[PDB]
């Protein structure tokens, strides 16, 4: 086969078959690796619905933020780019979800996208993630060569 700088620098990137099956069992395990995490955005940005996937990952950031100054500026980021109407990122969330947001930028909490979070992970935990799982693309992640 090939050792070359081109190919090696590819293969680098895959995680092993052994670490993409474990990815069947929990989404968060999925999640939690960062291959994992790489591998079901692609899949996700092939069917055009990636942004599900970024607002997540957006507000988990935006979870971990202890700073009352830059917790207000990244509501109003996040909302820029996944929330307000014609965003390019855009989610489906309800109106009113969308309402109480942009009320509560001001004054942001940690849990400012809490409820349209769980309406997004739970939307990909029953549905974008079974369907990862039965993806050709996935089902070669976990074979085992030769």
């Amino acid at each position: 086969a090939d050792l070359g700088t081109e190919n090696l620098y590819f293969q680098s990137m895959k995680p092993s078959p052994e670490e993409a099956q474990l990815w069947s069992e929990a989404f968060d395990e999925l999640l939690a690796s960062k291959y994992g995490l790489a591998a079901f955005r692609a899949f996700l940005k092939s069917e055009f619905c990636e942004e599900n996937i970024e607002f997540w990952l957006a507000c988990e950031d935006f979870k971990k933020t202890k700073s009352p100054q830059k917790l207000s500026s990244k509501a109003r980021k996040i909302y820029t780019d996944f929330i307000e109407k014609e965003a390019p990122k855009e989610i489906n969330i309800d109106f009113q979800t969308k309402t109480l947001i942009a009320q509560n930028i001001q004054e942001a909490t940690s849990g400012c996208f809490t409820t349209a979070q769980k309406r997004v992970y739970s939307l990909m935990e029953n549905n974008s993630y079974p369907r990862f799982l039965e993806s050709e693309f996935y089902q070669d992640l976990c074979k085992k060569p030769q």
